[PDB]
Formats: structure tokens, sequence, C-alpha cells
């Protein structure tokens, strides 16, 4: 038999799925969730042997350890140890599409373990083995005898080892295949790996035992009364003296307990379940669970005899919450939700897809601190601990079944095929049985990107029957099919329609109102954060607040999926698709996160945080209107710090206490603000500050902020008197201005400022020229490759138009002396093959105060692709340590991603002005700047800038950030105007009309001085 | 691998289900349904060796033919050959309830065939073998090499033998097991049999082939325009010259044709099915299919090259019809159906469960002739021809999956278990894939008696997704769950509620109007025709006609499930549960048919035909209003014949032609009817004759009748004043009365007419005594057995009150002489344990004419169960060959089943006054009798009688009809009143209260005279 090429066999001898069991033998140990003696980790060192195919496994391996096998830590993905290559493919299957068959050359891992089992474990009761995750299919041996089989990489396979074990030395023999018929249902946009990557353990249950238990919580209309309904089922010998007790605990206070013997209600003509019992517990004024306040009770479930003897105990954390859809709104406890969610793959840069508590808690803290309240389990059920943490910390969860068949043609080839229904069901039904008692799971998901097929319709119904307490969503087949309670598009834009045949992505605003549509809209994927991205994120959040039925979305995605490789010297660098010799691959498309693989925030995470704020503000006069977007809590750990600044100088600060009810408003009347005579722009800045520590945040944590311009006083008073006058020199091929020790040199042949001198010091390493291009971002390249061109992508439009190879051909270069200034006047035309693309006309005005005033006027041809930027660049000579600017900051910000950034006086080390994207691109830009200081230099006016040791030319030629060499001096890019960065998706142009540089005529002015 | 003990493996290497294939290579043969050379039968002589378990089967059998093995016909059930005992069991599984395990002792059939396959079949193309039905699991080998395995007794299993066959002689090894994990899903109330009971055949398709086609016909509002849509799916190498032509044929006229290349519409983001095409055909004023007019078109699918060269062709019969539920009514072509239906089991008395065309046509002819329009495939997909004949002859079909699990406790134990969904789905999806092109299939069913579990829900929605053109029904879990489109109870009564907890059976009239409820109600099982049953069948039909949403039902059931056994003298007898040594068993409960196993009508059938009439009648004065219950057809083959008759003798007749529109009316005025002066009662009698023959009926066929009491003039004139006067001789213990050559012997110690003489010849073998009991019917018995008494049932109520062993005590016996007559007055009091049950007060009166007038006055104790009858019986010494009566007839009729009988003079043999019910009971009764003639004897009055060679005592002591011996003389029971027979169900008291003898006081009068 080739069970791994048979989609109608998914398991052999596998025990039924159930909610997490520990089998405590003490009620107090179960109530506190203390570790159980009856659950035993087998995590640790195992033997591992690699094989190119199952047939190459020697018969001897079932009995004795192979002499050339190494010793490795389980759990692990074996690719992370280097026995073979990890593959990153997005859509295309990493194997040939021939369902159900896999390649004969099928990488085969041979894990083995020697372990002990106490005598007392085998005297009575049942001993089983839990493989929490094995990718992708495996057979199992115990002491050499055959035990069983299992598929689905992301759910606990369980087998009964009772008859197989003997007291003392036992050996496990686990054969793990890389590719299986299970691989066809497992085509997620992630690294393709394999091996025992989750916990292995033993659990001991008595013969008479709890086999399954369901907890439900139903409420009245005001949520003041609740009934906890617990269904318990048993295995073993049924006896009249058997009892079940469910107790509910508020920490240490017991709030309710009930007892009854087995035998349920009459359900049909043949009676009731004799081996089942349902206990109903009344709970008055229950403390409700939500992400805002994760109030939890402990439910203890005991199997005991009538005379008192405990048999075993199970327990779970219980959240009293109601999830329902009514009138088109998705309600948590009778209030409409606003999902501030993110998608999250289980990924670690070292360990691969192996998870741990530290990495899980760090992610959860980072989400909660950045105003997130939900996570999607993209695209598989997670490690069992994950849910316990969302139960305890407070994050809504979409639990998603392990089905993705993206590579199929058409995408629903398998999911409408009834020969594939059994395997699909096993993946939905087993998720539900495992995770159903977790309060944090508010929505089930049928999978990801597998079109729409009858199987989705069938298993949609299955869940609705089995668990009415949760809506079901599925995006496939157009996001609004009959297999979903929620319209859940991906990369659907706010205002723009995308009318693809069969599966259009309508504008989310429009979608809601399509004839006969009633359902809530929550995107399962939006704001593709690949590279420099999240442009237009504000436009999403505005719409969400405005439209009741737009109830938020899940950002794609949380963390970059880059792996760590090492160089000759042994220095670690971040690798992406294709860096392991994996072919075919999809390169940098694995890197879509709001954080780097080490959990360092991308600049995008701050924009997300700012838009997802739970407090909104309005200013009228000098009153501040504060609206709380919480649904349940008061603002009982919140304070408001306000400050007013004149061009960076603080004038008055103050802190007012916040007492805002959920959905409520507070009016803070500010004191008389001081109006200064001084010329400049007044700005108000407010902050919500959490004064006390929480489980997820430090004391003094900032949760929300906002700025308004207050008064502005324009400078009327004249520039300070200068009697010095710059002297013009006119040579055959140079214009040269001179004042004191300051010397400006304009090349009469090229037309640019070719060199500057302060004393006998060179200030420039290249000439100050115009720049209309940028180093392409990931949103600029799209799916384009040098081997398969996508003409629609921005980068290609620019390329073919000759934007990049444009030769500046000078038209005019004259100089004129004024009473107290020298006026240089230049004019250039960047041409490509007879076609004039841009025309720069400048005026340089050096005067007797030392300052060089620059006036640029650019014409852009209407029938050329809009330019990426309109500004100038130069390589300076100085390498200063600090960048000090007045403008929007402190973190990186672009025209379509800058609500987060505040205006003020920012001083940073030079290296913070560069953003280390693994795929190097244009970066570090800061918008809305009125002053930039670098060493002796100072630029004034109104512009955008980035500054670093990296030329655009290098950043566009370098594929990996670790290959980047710091150049001589400092590259400076000053743009009067810079295109948007986009982000709605990353496979088609996503920069919005208002952030394209379409105007045709642009102007800016820059003052260059010394201080 | 114990595959037969695992629900996760239902097949191995089995090809996907599809509609009937033939793989014609000639378009014309395909169109006319001509036999195909590419589809060979493998029926006939096979080798068979029985085994106690699969372990006992030797390895040599895969290679060499076994010597002890016999040569038997295939298809067959090996029980019918006598290899082991057939088992009839109703609810309780024949095996121990321990899913998914079966008894290690597992009857195992070894079928082996050697056969010739021509060389051209192996060169190119695909060669497959089809087992249309193997019960219940089987492994398959070809030439010693293993091919595959299959489950589900009632759906075809197909395997590709291409790589296994050889040029020359090939050998087949089929290991058929009686018990497997599928047996748990096959708990139908029927004889449990095993073996290859359906056609085995070999099919040769090309490599580039049609693999699937779906036909769908949608309509405009008035059905004057239709669109035929044909989805055609291919397998093999896809080339740009491959084309599909689908042509529709009306007999010999091509009404439409369409040609397309492969390449469906885009269905999702990954493109579309390149292996599929949809051809659409317009049809103007199509000929609509129905059970009334089975208009059938013919669709021919041609797979061919672009130049003309045929590759292959398929076809099916296409009926233009639409099934939809609107506003609560099931509409067939926008008109509300009234389902005159029946359940039919595939059962033959000799061949067990092997179906043939002859018997199928006989069933269908018999049904259509008896006013049935619908049939339910209880409880599994039928032989593939059943659908073809139902298509052509015109019967609405409920196609039911092979799923019953009645025996589980509770009933839904497996159907609510997600681990059982895979094996459950297979049975529903493979039924739909096969039968979806049959226009007779109007309703899908999810199974029979298997409670209600999520699996039903999941699969209800699967169907609604795949085939939105058919309602889905399923009775489990209370008959109105979320898994059904139709309220389909079983044995819900018309007025009486049965409020069982959890799954109540409401009175059908009440059910429809329950709060919230909107659906139509079509009973899936009613009028349980077990023996002398179907009392109150008239009540169901009064209801169905009065209530739009009561749209009929399916009688349980068509045929008695008796098998033939031969006794000592080679005589064949009908045998039921127990007679094959089968234990535990459910005795005669296998026989619930309207016809006998050999298709001979029960008297019940005429009642069904009458109540399922398509013509309704009312009579006002002399006007006869005819209403049509057809929806589509006119009455073109219809003629109304009428006849008036005074006391039997016709006075007028003649016939008027019929011309009534569907739902229409026709008034017919009678010519002046000659009023006879002679006393008596006139009776109008109409009949609808079909003058022309049909595919289903012989010319002259009666399809509807009805009677009315016209005028009546009573007897005014006195009897002829006789001159004689009978002599009375009073001795010690005799009252002898003599007149001429006639003598009456009254026993003065018993008070009965002990003897009578027509001269010297004795008349009575046993005296004329009162009778208050009857030989209990199946309905009187219920489930009561002599070991498990059902105290509620009528037979037990009667026994325990002492009805059978009741002793007639004499209270009074006096005689008296009158002016022209003798008068005997006899009072009696039947008693039991100090309690009088009945008191009979009679007067016997013999006068000068020589006629005895008996005048009975019966008081029945209020607190005793109501008697089964209140009459008289005696055993005549005469045996005559004709029974001639004036009353309701000719066939058997009782108080609550007589609407079909007519009032007239009826003359039949004695053997027709007895109904040979396999299980013997009270039988042959005729009601509303005014005159009965037997030999010399004549009886006048208003009574119910039966007449036979068998006593009431004999019938109640005899378990089988073939153990009945004719007693001397003839038994005559004249009842003034008889109880109803019931039949709502056969497991609880079901005699409606108006047909019970609850009056507590009864009177009737009889005239006994010689002629
Ligand atoms: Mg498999
Ligand atoms: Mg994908
Ligand atoms: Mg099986
Ligand atoms: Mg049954
Ligand atoms: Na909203
Ligand atoms: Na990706
Ligand atoms: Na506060
Ligand atoms: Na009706
Ligand atoms: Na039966
Ligand atoms: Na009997």
């Amino acid at each position: 038999r080739r069970d791994w090429e048979n989609p109608g066999v998914t398991q052999l001898n596998r025990l039924a799925a159930h909610p997490p069991f520990a089998s405590w033998r003490n009620s107090e140990e179960a109530r506190t969730d203390r570790p159980s003696q009856q659950l035993r980790s087998l995590n640790g060192e195992w033997r591992f042997a690699w094989f190119p195919a199952p047939e190459a496994v020697p018969e001897s391996w079932l009995e004795c350890d192979l002499p050339e096998a190494d010793t490795v830590v389980v759990p692990s993905n074996w690719q992370m140890h280097g026995y073979d290559a990890p593959i990153y493919t997005n859509v295309t299957y990493p194997i040939t599409v021939n369902p159900p068959f896999v390649p004969t050359e099928n990488p085969t891992g041979c894990y083995s373990l020697t372990f002990n089992v106490d005598e007392s474990w085998l005297q009575e009761g049942q001993t089983r083995i839990i493989f929490d995750g094995v990718n992708s299919a495996f057979h199992l041996w115990c002491n050499g005898r055959w035990v069983g089989y299992g598929q689905d990489s992301r759910l606990p396979s369980e087998f009964d080892l009772s008859a197989f074990l003997r007291a003392g030395e036992n050996r496990l023999a686990v054969m793990v295949l890389r590719w299986s018929d299970g691989s066809y249902l497992e085509d997620q946009d992630m690294w393709r790996m394999s091996g025992i990557f989750r916990d292995v353990s033993l659990l001991h249950k008595p013969t008479t035992q709890i086999s399954d238990f369901h907890v439900a919580t139903r409420f009245n209309d005001d949520f003041s009364r609740a009934v906890l309904e617990a269904e318990v089922q048993m295995c073993g010998e049924l006896r009249d003296y058997l009892r079940v007790t469910v107790s509910l605990w508020q920490g240490e206070t017991q709030v309710a307990s009930g007892t009854a013997p087995f035998g349920g209600e009459i359900i049909d003509e043949r009676g009731g379940y004799a081996d089942r019992v349902t206990l109903r517990l009344n709970v008055e004024n229950p403390k409700l669970w939500s992400a805002e306040i994760p109030n939890l009770y402990r439910a203890v479930v005991e199997l005991h005899t009538a005379d008192g003897t405990l048999i075993e105990a199970e327990a779970c954390d219980v959240g009293f919450r109601e999830v329902r859809i009514e009138n088109g709104l998705l309600l948590l406890n009778g209030k409409p939700l606003l999902i501030r969610g993110v998608n999250r793959h289980e990924h670690h840069p070292l360990h691969g897809q192996v998870m741990d508590e530290q990495t899980m808690v760090q992610d959860i803290l980072l989400m909660k601190q950045n105003n997130f309240n939900a996570v999607r389990c993209s695209h598989y059920p997670n490690h069992p601990l994950w849910y316990t943490l969302c139960d305890r910390y407070g994050l809504y969860v979409v639990d998603e079944a392990n089905i993705e068949t993206h590579g199929m043609v058409p995408m629903n080839r398998l999911t409408d095929d009834p020969r594939w229904l059994p395997a699909m069901s096993e993946r939905v039904t087993r998720m539900v049985q495992r995770d159903r008692n977790h309060p944090s799971v508010i929505i089930w998901s049928l999978g990801s990107e597998s079109g729409h097929g009858a199987n989705h319709d069938a298993l949609y119904r299955w869940i609705k029957s089995v668990d009415p307490s949760r809506p079901v969503q599925y995006e496939g087949g157009g996001a609004d099919t009959t297999a979903t309670d929620i319209i859940c598009p991906m990369y659907a834009r706010v205002d723009e329609d995308q009318p693809f045949p069969a599966v259009p992505k309508w504008s989310i605003k429009k979608w809601l109102s399509l004839p006969g549509e009633t359902r809530p809209l929550i995107l399962c994927e939006y704001a593709h954060a690949m590279g420099n991205s999240l442009g237009g994120f504000a436009k999403y959040w505005q719409a969400f607040r405005q439209y009741p039925r737009l109830q938020g979305g899940f950002v794609w995605d949380w963390v970059d999926q880059s792996l760590i490789k090492y160089d000759e010297n042994g220095n670690p660098w971040s690798a992406y698709g294709g860096d392991f010799g994996d072919t075919p691959n999809d390169r940098q498309f694995c890197m879509n996160g709001l954080v780097f693989a080490d959990r360092t925030p991308h600049p995008a995470l701050t924009e997300a945080k700012h838009q997802q704020q739970f407090f909104q503000f309005r200013l009228s006069g000098q009153t501040i209107e504060v609206t709380s977007e919480y649904l349940f809590r008061h603002s009982d750990n919140e304070l408001l710090h306000w400050m007013v600044a004149l061009d960076g100088k603080p004038l008055a600060s103050g802190e007012v206490p916040l007492d805002v009810a959920p959905q409520g408003k507070q009016l803070i009347e500010l004191p008389e603000l001081p109006q200064p005579e001084s010329a400049g722009q007044l700005w108000l800045t407010v902050r919500v500050v959490q004064p006390n520590a929480t489980a997820w945040s430090e004391a003094g944590h900032i949760s929300a902020w906002q700025q308004w311009r207050l008064a502005e006083n324009l400078s009327v008073t004249l520039p300070a008197a200068s009697h010095a006058i710059p002297h013009l020199t006119t040579s055959e091929m140079d214009f040269c201005i001179e004042l004191g020790n300051k010397r400006w040199q304009f090349n009469r042949q090229s037309g640019f400022l070719s060199q500057m001198w302060i004393g006998d010091k060179k200030q420039l390493l290249t000439p100050l020229r115009d720049q209309f291009t940028r180093a392409p971002l990931d949103n600029d390249i799209g799916v384009s490759e040098a081997t398969r061109i996508d003409p629609n992508a921005w980068v290609e439009r620019w390329k073919a138009a000759g934007h990049y190879q444009a030769e500046a051909a000078l038209l005019q270069c004259t100089a004129d002396t004024l009473a107290d200034a020298v006026l240089i006047t230049t004019a250039h035309a960047w041409q490509h093959q007879g076609k004039t693309l841009f025309i720069s006309r400048k005026t340089y005005r050096i005067d007797g105060s030392g300052q060089m005033a620059i006036t640029v006027d650019v014409e852009v041809a209407s029938d050329t692709p809009h330019p990426a930027r309109i500004g100038l660049n130069c390589q300076l000579a100085q390498v200063a340590e600090r960048v000090n600017w007045l403008g929007l900051g402190p973190q990186e910000n672009y025209p379509d991603r800058l609500t987060a950034a505040c205006f003020d006086r920012w001083d940073l080390p030079l290296s913070d002005m560069y953003t280390p994207y693994v795929f190097p691109s244009e970066n570090g830009l800061r918008c809305g700047t009125r002053e930039l200081n670098y060493g002796p230099h100072q630029w004034r006016g109104d512009f955008q800038f980035n500054i670093s040791r990296y030329s655009q030319q290098q950043l566009m030629e370098t594929s990996h950030r670790h290959l980047l060499h710091a150049e001589e001096g400092t590259w400076l890019n000053i743009d009067g105007f810079h295109m948007g960065i986009g982000g709605d998706d990353s496979w088609s142009p996503s920069v919005s009309a208002e952030f394209q540089l379409s105007a045709g005529r642009y102007h800016y002015q820059l003052v260059w001085c010394q201080k």
C-alpha cells in the first residue's frame, strides 16, 4: 500500500480528536492548571536519519538504531538542520501536479527514540502518544511492531500504545515523508518544510475516562444571567455508580458546581446517549470575556464514583462571551466589533515553523501594544498553546482549517471533487473538536484560496450544525459565496473596483450594498506589507469607522518569513526564496510582515498602531473632544498628555485624567495657551498614556496620539543686513561664485553645481543633479522578473520609458550679477530616443549672507509614466553622526504613509535614517520637512528627504541588504515631491491617483546655507 | 489489512461514479439505445465456494479453480441457493453492535470466472469491469493480481482492468463478505442477504473519453421555452481539435444541436476547467415530462475530432420537467403534485433480491394500473434499469441513499459522528453522480431511520449545492429537521396525535400549521399493509384532497417479503422470518405488501386504486359532475359508462364520452330514468373505461368508479298468508318444531338451535351460537408475542378480559305457540371470573312459510374491551361451490375498508370467499349484505358475513396459510356488526374510535329460509 498517495486514506489506527487533555488525578491540580504527572513530554534528543525515498529505508531501522544516524532536537524541521533544502514557492506546487501522486524521489526522515515507561503506567488504564504536528505524513512503529498512520500537518495525531509498550526500555520508530496526498491540501504561501516540528508526548488515561467534553455559555438579553452548559462523554465500562461533576471557579472562589450520573436526554426513537451527560450551571452577573478584558473562569470536569473516589479530571479556561450576527453586524456580547487584526504564520528565523512560548508571548505582546485585537491563524490550526494565550491575553481568533489548494487549475478542482471530501472533512472536523472550548476563537474558517466547491458548502453546514456559537467564514470563490457568514475579501480596495471575471474584487464600500447583500464585511487579508509598504492604510481605517458593516480586517501579515543563513566568516544574514538553491521559487514574496523575523518593528507597524487607536479626537477652539472606541471597558488606566510647540520649542504642557465610557465622549477644556510674538507654526500634540503596567504593557505606555496646527504667525521682518557681496568668475567652462571662504562652482558644460568649498575643503563627491527615479520598492516591481516581464508594473513602465537611463542634455546655463547676489540660471532636458521626458528649469541665488537659494520648476510630459520623484541628489563629502530635522518623524514616512509621524524637532543617529529591508529599495524618507541639518550643512524650505551611505543605484542593484557596502560620504535625496508607496496589494500597481505625480508642472524652493 | 472493519476505507482503486455509460462508437445506435458491442455482459455461469470466514479462503484460489466449488448463476444471492440461512430482522442488527468490527465468523463467498477478451480490446483504450451490486464488501483480483476493494451494496463499483488482462483466457477472483463496516450503514427492515446480486459487465472506452455528463433543463414562467444545458467532462489527452456535439432528438427528429471545443467559463482566479464544456440548447414549446404524460426526448453526446471523426458517444433519456418548492407546495411544472405513492423493496420470492426486467415491468404495470403515480426506493438506490422504466412508463421516484442505522442506540450514534461522515458521504454523492440524469428522480432522500446527526445536515447541503433542481427529503430525527425540504413523517395519523417525547408524530393536519412551520408534508411511509390491513385509507385521502399542503404519501409497502420453501411432497409454501432457522427474527413483519410475493393482489389493492382515483364525482338530482385530478393531460382515452340497478337487476345503462380538461369539470345530465313500481333500493353506478390500450393498460381498463343511492321505495305489501301452522313438540330438554319436510331442533339446556333438517338431511355440524371474537389480525396482535406480551394490543386486551374462553350461560329458554307461528325466546349471559361480558336476548320465529326470523339484542359491558364482532356463527354440513350475495363486493371488505366495494349481486366460487394471507386470520368478509345464498340456504337482512372451510379457532391456531386444512362442512359467520381492521401502523392499536363497537347495546335481525 502507498497510503501517502491515497486521498481516501488519511489515518490508520488514529484515535478520535478531542479538546486538550492532561488527565489530572487531583482536582486542585486541574483547577490551577498545574502540570500533570499523567502528561509526559518526549521532547528532547532523538535519532534522525535522512533518506531520498521510503523504499531506501532499511528493514533494520524498525528494531535497532542506525549507526550513521545523528542526534537532533525534536521538535524541528529537518531543513533547518541542513539535511535538505527548504523551498519557497507561493502559488505553484513544489511538486508536479499529478493528484493524488507524489514524486518517487520523496525525502524521507527517520526519527527514532529510546524512552522509559514506568511499571505503574501499564498496570491499569490506557497509554497513548500525541504527535502535535508532523509534516506531512507519517507511519509509526513501537518496539518494531506497526502502530498507525496520519496526515494533516497541523493537528494532533494520537495513537494507543497500550498493547505495544513494555516496562522499561521502549523504542519509537517514526517514518516521516515530505510529500504526500496530504500535500495537495497544504499549498499555503510559505516555506515548504517537513519533519516532527511540534511536541511529542505521552498521556495516561484510566480505562473508564472522559473521552470528550463541550462547554457552552448562553446568556439573557442584558448579559446579567448566564448558563454554562457542559456536555461530557465517556469511554470504558458504564456503571450506575459513575458520576460527573463540573465546577466553575472565579480564580479561587467556586461560583457553581453540579453533579449527575451518566445518561442524557431522550433524543430519538432508540433512546438517549447512556454514555453522555449534560450539566447546567446558573451564573449570575458573569464577568464577560472580550479582547478588551479577558475575564476567565476555570471549569473543572471530574469523573468520580458516587462515594467520592476521583477517577480523572479535565479542565479548561472558560470565557463568558456571545458571538452572533444580527442585522448584518458581527456582535461580541451584543456590541458590534471592530477587528484590528493581523494574519500570523508560525515562523521563526532559526527554528523554522517550530513554535515556543517565548516567541508566542513576544508576538502577542507586540500585537496588543500596537493596538491589535485579533489574529487570523493563516492558514492552519496553530500549536495548542497559542489559543490558551489568546484566551489569557485577549485577542480574537479566526481558527482556520488546513486547506489550501492554490496551485490547482482551476483553484476549486479538488474542492468540488467529492472524491476529496473525506480528507477535507477530516481537516475541518478535527480542528473543531480540538479548539471549540477556546473563548478566543470567535470565527471558524474553512481554509484559504481553494476556490469554491460543494465540499465547502457541505462542511460549512457541518460546523453550523455542530457549533452554532460561531460564524463561519471562507474567502474562496469570490469571498461572498454561500460558504461564508461574512463577506471576507482579500486585497479588496476601499474605493477602487477590480472587476475580475467570475471573482471580482469590488470596492469594500460598494460590496456591502450590492443588490440583496446583507452580510458584514471583514477582510481576511489586506494591506500587503511587503517591503516598504502599507501606503493608503489610513483610507482603510477611515472607511471602517464610517461604515457600521465594514468591521475591520486582518493585515497581511505579521512577520517576515526570512530564514537565517551564514557566510564564510560565519556572519548571519537573512535569506529569502531561492537562497537555498530551491527552484522554482518566488524570491522575496515570503517577506510580508509588519516586523522583521527577529520581531524588530518595520516602520509600517507605527502607522498600523496609529490608525488602530481606540481613541479618536476632535479639536474646536481649544476644547478637546475624546471619543472612546472601546465597547466594554472605561478608560480607567488612561491619561491625556497635551503639549503645544512653536517650531520645536515647547511652550506649555499639561496632563488631564481620562474618564470616558465605552462609545462615549469627554470634553477637555484647555487652559489659555500662550500666543507668542515669534514667527512660526504652533502645533498641538496629545497623547493617551497608560500610567499603570498591564499584563501586556509597561507603565507610561502610549496608546494614541494626534496633532493639529494651532495658530501660525508668518515672518514679516526682513532678513538680517548683509554688506558682503559674492563675486562672480566666468571661465570658458565654469561659473564660479566666491564669498569669504565659501566657493560655489557651476560646470558650464553639464549645468549643475559641480563643487562646493568651505575653506580648502571639498563638500561634494558627485555633482548636485536632478532625480526623477527611485530604487524600486516591492510595490514598484510587483510580480515582474527579468525573465518574465510584467509591462503593467510601475518599474517596467519607468524602464521602457527610459526614466532610468535618461541623459540630461543642457539647454541653458547663464549667470548674472545683482546688487547683492549672483543669479545662476540653468535649464536641462532628460531625453530618451528623441522623446523629451522631463524639463528642469532652475534659478540659483547666492547672496551676501552665505545662503544659496534654489528655485526648481519641472515640466513632466503627460504621456510619460508619472515620475517616482521630483527632487535632486548629491553625494556629500562630510560624514556627520547626527541627522537633525524639523518635519514629519521620527520613523520612516511617505506621502501615503505619514499619519503616524509627528511634526517636531527630531535628532537621530545617521543609521536610523536608513531602513534595513532584506530586499533593498528606496527607504528612510521623511516627509513634510522645513529644515534639515547634516554636519556643517543646512537645508530649509518645504520638502521630503532621505539620507544615507547608499546610492539609489546601489540599492536598486543590490538584492540582499547584507551585500550593501557603505560608500564614501553621504548620499542625500531631497525631493520637492515623492510618489506614493502603495500596498493594497503587491502584484499590480496600487498607488492611488492622489499619490501619483500627474500634475505635469511642479515647483519647489530650497535654501542651502552653512552654520 | 482488515479493510472490512474500517470506516476510513470504503474503497481502494475504485473509479469515480457517473451516469450509465455504453461507449458507443456509432451515433445512431446511441440515439435509439441499441445494444453496444463495447459493453459486454459477464452474467451467467460462475464458480462458487462458501467459507466461514475470509481466513479460511486458501491462497491457491487466486490462481487455480477449486474442485469442491459449484457452478451457479450470477447474479444471485447465495442464501437462495441454500449455502447459508437468510435472516429476516427488522430493527435489531443481525450482528453484535460493536462498530466498526464484525463477527470473526463472517460468511465469505468465492466467485470466480474465466473469460475471453479479444485482442483489439487490449491494444488501445480503457477496459473496465462493473459490479452493479455486491453485498456487502468484496476484494477483487484479476489473473492472480489484486485489483481493488469496494463497499455499499446498492451502488455500482467499477475497476480498471486494463493493465491486468491478457490476450486469451483471463481469471476473476471476487471475495464477497457478508459482514463489513458498511453493514452498520445497511440496517433496512428486510431479509439480510449476501453475494453478487446485480449485473456484472465489462466496458471498453477509448483513452480520450467522456467521463461525466450532466443534463439540466430550465424554463420560462409559462414553460413555453426551455434551455437544455449539458455539462460534459472528458479524461485523457487534451487536444485543440477535440469537440463536443450534444444533439436533442424527438423520436426521429433532431430538434436542436450544439458544437463546442473544450474550455469552460472562467470559474475562479486560477482559470477554468480546460477538460469541460457546457453546451446550451434552446427548445421551443417543449413536450413536458410527467407521470401523466412521460414525454421523453433523447440527448446524444458525441466526443469527436473537429473534422467529423467520432471518438465516442454517450446518451440518456431527457424529460423536460421542473421540481421546486414554492409557498409550501411541491410543484412539478408549476402545478401542485398529489403523490399517490408506494415504497418498493427489490424483492423476488425465488431470486430473493435479484431484480429482472420482467418483474420490474410487472411491478410498474401493476402500479400504474392501480392508480399509483409515485414510488420510493426504500431504502437504497435501485437496479439501474428501474429508473429507465420509470422514465419511460411515467413514475415519480424518490431516490434514497443506502443509509439506515435503525439499530444503533441512540439511532443517530453514527450519523452524528464525524468519523462516520466519509463513509456516509460516499453513499449520498455516488447516488447523485449516477442517477442525476433520470427525469423520474424528483426527490433525493438521505436515507431511512438513522436519527438526525450533523452528517445528514452536511450532506443535505452538499446535494442542494450540486443539484439545486431537486428537493431533498429525510425522515430521521422527527421528520421535520433542518436536513429536509419536505415534512415526511412515517405513520403519522390523520387526526390522532402521537406525542412521543423528542420525536413526536403529530396528526398530519396539525403538523402543517405548527408555529413557524411552512413546508409541504408527504408521508414517506403510511397505511402499513400488513395482512388484513388498510382500514382508514379513506381518511388519509379525504385529508390529502382537502389540504393543499398534504400532498400525499408512500404506502408501506408494495410487495410481501416472503420466500419460497418446499415441504415433504415438494409443495411450495410462503415462508417468513424464522422459517430458515434465523434467530433472533421478527416473524411476519417482512410481509407488509399490497400484493403477494408473486404479484397477486391483496384485497387491499382495490381500496388503494379506488382512493387514488384521478376522477372525482358528485351527484345533484340527475346531474353527474365530473372533476379531473390530472394536472396536464386531457381525458382523451376516457369514457364514462353508467348503470342503474334495483336490488341487483339492471334497469338502465349506456355510456357518455369524457372530455375534461386537467383540473376541469364536465356536467353530464341523465336521461329520464324509468321509476319502477316494485319495492326496493335504486343504485347509480359510474365507471371510467379506457377504450384504447396503453403501454401500461389493456383496452377496456377501468380507472375510476363510484356509487350512489338513488330513489328508494319501501316494501308496503304484506307476505302471502300461508295456510299451514308449524307444530311444537315439547319434551324434557328439546323444543322440536316441524313444518312439512322441515324441522328445527332447539336444545333446551343450551338455548341454541342445535340442529335442522331439510327432510331427513341434517343441516348443522355445530350449533348456531353467538360469536364475539375473531381470529386476531396482524393489527390486533401488534408486536405482542407469547414471551413478550404487549398488554396494550387488542388481542391481549381481549384475552385478559376473557373474550375467547367465555362460557355461555343459559338464563332463559321458553317456547310459545302463536296464531300462525312458533316463538322461542333464548336469553344468555357470557361470563368470566364473576363478570358478565355479554348478554344476548334473542327471539326465533318459525311461521307457515317455513322461515326462521332471529332477532338478537346484545348488551356489552361498558368496562370490557370492545368486542371484535357482535354476530352469530355455525358450521353447515353442506359444501357448495358457489357463494351468491347481494351487497358490498366482490372482494373482501370491512367497516373501515369498503369504499372500493360496490353494492350489487355478486357470484363467486367458495375459494374466492377466502383470502390466502400467508399469516392466517379473520378473512373474506363482505359488508352491507342484504341477501346471502349458499346451497339450499338463504339469509336476508342487514349484516356482514364470511364463509369458509376454516373455523375461527383454526385460523387463530395456525401460523402459516399452508398448514390450513379444510374442515368438514362450511363455516358461516353472520355479524350484525364487525370491528374495524385499522392499519395506520401494525405495532399499536390503530382502529379509529368510530369503527370500534362501543355502543354498549346492539340489535340486528336475520331471516333464515330454505329455497
Ligand atoms: Mg493518504
Ligand atoms: Mg496561496
Ligand atoms: Mg471499510
Ligand atoms: Mg428500519
Ligand atoms: Na465599522
Ligand atoms: Na507571501
Ligand atoms: Na483614567
Ligand atoms: Na393536497
Ligand atoms: Na417490515
Ligand atoms: Na394464526
